[PDB]
């Protein structure tokens, strides 16, 4: 089994789904066998007793936004990725060969740790040849001056590692593409070679968005780093 | 209703309920009524939604060390806080007139910010005159060397600001008696007063607690900072 | 004299220098006399630069004035540089004979980055110095906005704001910088997420010509704030 | 040249001097050439202080040696902390004429500290130049003790471990000091807890030597991993 595993920088709604998504068709297209799992944390729970002098403690839970109960929740997720990706997909009843994993929420926030910790472990269970990651960052730009910026991206890159994984790749995604100066930028201050920075802007129909990964040569990249067919 | 909320800083088991044990004891030795409350931040309970390529969603939870539910804990704090403030204790069958709030776990800890918003949120509105916090803080201290140390309560004094509460006393533990060097700079460089720097090291039983802070004139600052009679 | 500090979040470009040169405008047509201070943390040499401070107590170190101690950047870097913002603070202005009331300090950096650290500790010393009615502080933050889906996102600010809190420095107002104008439901969620109330939450949107800064800041009651938080005339 | 950089936490007076200098004592009995760097994050004027490297710096821009350009702590003075360092690190010692192979960099401060980040900064850089099996850096972090209960606390090394993460550099061993010996129990809270194996976890206490430092370094084999790890002859 071969893992690439999407986590997404600096915002919500950055486009973790999508890239997936696309890295899920493009792989599909040169004739692999492919399946795609979701990890979303959930809205932080917030508990605790609260206790009078003489009378009895009350356990005060808090709602979310609204079923299994594990012990260790990083030995959990690490068993629950490794028996999905076998489960066969689409027609094609075979073991799939890729598994595109999607993990929600933004690296940074509190509720995404433990998640985060799960695949820092899992990297070296499967193995370097079986394993990368990908991560999805914004590059904000205000109307008022034009200038596309890095620093919510090195940012990003660097509790990405802080937490324990190295990007493979990092997508920028950005309103208005984003120019060769910008580009060599991220390569250079988030310490990734040109190559492994993939840029997609915003677009106007989401079939775009695989064939620009292509244009940027996604799948050499990945035939070289995961040994791919 | 006055508050005296009692919060811990750099290591947990730092002392937090003698200190607020103690100062429960000294007030009612002056006659007044007082009433003990503890919050207790649960263990971080870690959740999400794993979902498999085409099959049904499964909810992970996880296990802390084992009720009612709100949509605010925020809010349910502050509430609970209020009414129990009220609720007679020992005899005296009369309103309390002091309430000695205890804030488990230690400031920084992940689970406690909701529970130190609430109180950041609580101080606005009993009003300044009803309400002060005390910071129970670590001062270690290598064999090797002998040097105590005020760095670990500075940057814990820093967290606490940061989270919005400014500590009124701040109470310093340590195995050995602290000396005047040390307890000048932890007032110098925590921006309080001296007379807000109390000293409370290792003792061979609890009694001495009450005595040590009433030498260092507690009951004299809650007056002035409290109104109390 | 009374403190305003301009800091800024996210991003660079963030319109520091507008808000810091806009609060001054305000308040000088309420008749009050203002100053201005800007600190570039970079180290080429009321301007205040890395290089100038740390040339300076290097100089003082050098020559001997601290008689063989040890010098560090806490505190003698960061009392050079209080010491330095009260000196210029006084030196009147705009062609007043009278010492200022009001100094506008404009840190440029953005918060986070290690060049701004000397001049926000300073800063956090300071404030304890200062009365509280004589010293606030503004953060600059960018609010951006994917135009794939419009939507505006608040957590880049949060963790700008908490950054800024980490620091010592606790914003009295949040300056969130937009290209479009922020609504209300993500202008409340950045009054719930950082930790201030409505009021204290100042929206400032790309316009297309920099004199309705200003406006937009008087529109948003900040001299209303500004009387109550730092006790003017 | 191959790198080991020696960083302490929670607070001064940790043993960093120590560590740094055993770690150096047990390398050279196993036959290699070893050098020392210590840097000092004071601004007093193979040893490399704030005040040295700002003024060297400023002293470059001064004279035009960056043509105009804006010259800022990052990349400018973190470069010259680079240069200085590889630069060192190749100069010939113990008698012999040959390259030192391994340099070891004492670097004074406490992680957390402001004075300190110009250099952990120029370090995070650096072990991208560097390989991996080229650089590797080692935490010297304090797990106190209350006498009142007798239990050792991890939270202040968690935290400072997560601090220096924050900062860029993620220990490679965590040394932890305690006044008493560290039980097993505590021991694998820190691996947990931290994010390390047991391995990493080296436990040195108070001792009544210091020539037992390097004996409790060797005892929990800091030699196999430093083998493994920077790949050494
Ligand atoms: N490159 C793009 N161009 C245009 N729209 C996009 C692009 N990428 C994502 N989107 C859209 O933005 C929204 C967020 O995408 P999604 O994948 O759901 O992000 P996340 O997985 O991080 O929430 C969706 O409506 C999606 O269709
Ligand atoms: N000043 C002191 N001298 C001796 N023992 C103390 C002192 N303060 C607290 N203790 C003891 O240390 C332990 C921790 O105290 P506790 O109040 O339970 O801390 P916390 O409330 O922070 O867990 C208890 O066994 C308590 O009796
Ligand atoms: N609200 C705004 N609308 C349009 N342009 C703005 C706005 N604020 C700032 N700008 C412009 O953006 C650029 C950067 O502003 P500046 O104040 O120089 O930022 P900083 O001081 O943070 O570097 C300048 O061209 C400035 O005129
Ligand atoms: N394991 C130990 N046992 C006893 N004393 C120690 C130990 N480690 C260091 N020391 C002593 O503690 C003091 C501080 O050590 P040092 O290495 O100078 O710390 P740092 O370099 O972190 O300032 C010195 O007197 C040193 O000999």
């Amino acid at each position: 089994m071969k893992y690439i595993l999407v986590t997404g920088g600096v915002i919500s709604g950055i486009g973790k789904g999508i890239i997936a998504s696309s890295i899920g068709t493009i792989l599909k297209s040169c004739g692999l066998r492919v399946t795609a799992i979701k990890i979303d944390p959930y809205i932080n729970i917030d508990a605790g007793t609260f206790s009078p002098y003489e009378h009895g403690e009350v356990f005060v839970l808090n709602d979310g936004g609204e079923v299994q109960v594990v012990p260790h929740i990083t030995d959990a997720v690490q068993e629950w990725v490794m028996n999905q990706a076998k489960v066969p997909v689409d027609g094609n009843k075979e073991e799939p060969q890729i598994c595109v994993i999607e993990l929600g929420g933004t690296i940074g926030d509190i509720e995404g740790m433990p998640f985060v910790e799960a695949f820092r472990q899992f990297q070296f269970k499967a193995k370097r040849e079986n394993f990368c990651n990908i991560h999805v960052s914004l590059v904000p730009q205000l109307s008022a001056t034009g200038e596309q910026k890095t620093k919510p991206t090195q940012n990003s890159v660097r509790a990405l590692r802080g937490l324990g994984l190295s990007p493979d790749l990092i997508v920028c995604r950005s309103s208005t593409p984003i120019e060769m100066a910008v580009k060599e930028k991220i390569s250079m201050f988030c310490h990734v070679n040109p190559e492994q920075v993939i840029c997609i802007h915003d677009v106007s129909s989401t079939y775009r968005v695989p064939v620009l990964l292509e244009e940027q040569s996604i799948v050499k990249y990945f035939k070289e780093r995961l040994h791919l067919p």
